[PDB]
């Protein structure tokens, strides 16, 4: 049996932001995502920004991974609102996560 209805609320005009280093591991990153997910729920615009070392020995393709690693948790609840790009000269990347404008929700009760 299930019981719990908070109420239909799109939420006020607020924006969230998240900043961390690539060093973050799976154990840690796991938490970072959870937080973002909860936000997206209320259609909260979350701005993510990955920071890399002084020209670390890695290409952009690597910096793109982290991003996906996060969206891989909310692939049916969130989407690449704003494609990630090279910011601050490429040393870092910025992106945002939003809700699936499409009628696709694989979380919660059988939406119908």
């Amino acid at each position: 049996g299930s019981s719990g209805s908070s109420g239909p609320k799109t939420g006020p005009t607020m924006t969230k932001e998240l900043v961390f280093s690539s060093n973050i591991g799976q154990h840690d990153l796991d938490t970072k995502s959870k937080q973002i997910q909860q936000w997206i729920e209320k259609k909260y615009h979350v701005q993510v920004t990955i920071k890399r070392r002084k020209d670390a020995e890695q290409s952009e393709e690597e910096t793109e991974e982290i991003f996906n690693q996060i969206l891989q948790t909310m692939p049916d609840i969130a989407t690449f609102s704003s494609r990630p790009k090279a910011i601050r000269g490429g040393t870092a990347s910025m992106c945002v996560f939003r809700h699936l404008s499409k009628k696709e929700e694989k979380s919660g009760p059988s939406s119908g």
